[PDB]
């Protein structure tokens, strides 16, 4: 079998990309976060605080026929934004794009922090990191990815994330008109439960690449490019009145700017951002100071290779025995 469905910002900066999903029967569409950087299938429902929904589409799972209570099952989960979510647990038929998996873990919100509530476009998360991860308590549920995957014609899936317009999330199968050029595939470490590699380096702009290894996550759902001070200063240098700004929370840049691309590495293989996709605009509404794509990572404990690198990119998630990563240009 395979899947295909389209991914599309939910705004003008490509803060996050909503993927409509099928739950239930008859089916009930939801907009999801598809998040490789997490491994809880959650939804807001009927369930959730009334005073925490503000105009998100939800689950009601009493409307669902195949809908089934997991008895005693819970979830909690933080997210490295600092906000989350909790609340029971439903099985319940989820297709994405074509490809059904019966008896999904299908986590329901009975509480919602604030900033899930902020956001109308988002109606939950679907995770896509290693099962390892899935807070469901007090048995542990797989992801949509692991319980399709023994269906799949082949156990991948591929994200191609456009700059501000619609991309794709395939399942099952690799789409050779998606990019160009050929597939550079590095290995991956799953024992922190995420697509964890290794890049070969970075250039700034038209400079030199410089070669030295960089651990990082692939994170679909993590908006911007987190990496280690270093590489972050020698960026923002050239972006003439750049600076790191404490109020603001990251580094911030003249919003007449132009910026410079960043290249990384994929083993002997370069992707490279291109300046326009690393601006985020203004601070605030009107303000000339406008907020970077790139930021340190040196506050997190990991690098993270967000939506500003991997749209830059066409992304194979390899869930073979031992899994891979593959990036290609597009």
């Amino acid at each position: 079998s395979t899947g295909s469905a389209t991914t599309t910002p939910i705004d003008s900066l490509d803060d996050a990309y909503i993927t409509p999903v099928q739950i239930g029967t008859p089916a009930q569409t939801l907009n999801l976060d598809f998040d490789t950087g997490s491994s809880d299938l959650w939804v807001f429902s009927s369930e959730t605080t009334a005073s925490e929904v503000d105009g998100q589409t939800i689950y009601t799972p009493s409307k669902s026929t195949t809908a089934k209570l997991l008895s005693g099952a819970t979830w909690s989960i933080s997210y490295g934004d600092g906000s989350s979510s909790s609340g029971d647990v439903y099985t319940d038929t989820v297709s994405v794009g074509g490809l059904t998996v019966t008896g999904q873990a299908v986590e329901s919100a009975k509480k919602v922090s604030s900033s899930f509530t902020e956001d109308s476009t988002i109606d939950g998360l679907l995770g896509l990191a290693f099962s390892t991860l899935n807070t469901v308590s007090p048995t542990q549920q797989k992801t949509f990815f692991d319980n399709a995957k023994a269906s799949l014609d082949s156990p991948v899936f591929t994200a191609d994330l456009g700059y501000h317009a619609p991309g794709t999330y395939n399942f099952g199968f690799i789409d050779t008109t998606a990019y160009t050029g050929s597939i550079t595939y590095t290995a991956v470490s799953t024992k922190q439960g995420f697509w964890e590699w290794t890049s070969t380096g970075y250039a700034v702009g038209s400079g030199t690449f410089k070669s030295t290894s960089i651990d990082g996550i692939a994170d679909t759902g993590t908006t911007l490019l987190y990496l280690p001070a270093t590489v972050v200063s020698a960026y923002w240098a050239q972006v003439s009145g750049a600076k790191s700004s404490s109020s603001v929370g990251g580094y911030v840049f003249p919003c007449s700017a132009t910026l410079p691309s960043f290249t990384f590495g994929v083993g002997s293989a370069r992707i490279v951002i291109p300046g326009d996709y690393i601006d985020f605009g203004p601070i605030s509404t009107g303000s000339s100071s406008c907020f970077g794509g790139i930021q340190s990572s040196a506050g997190i404990g990991i690098n993270i290779f967000g939506d500003v690198a991997l749209k830059a990119a066409f992304v194979v998630f390899n869930g073979a025995t031992t899994p891979t990563l593959g990036f290609a240009s597009k």
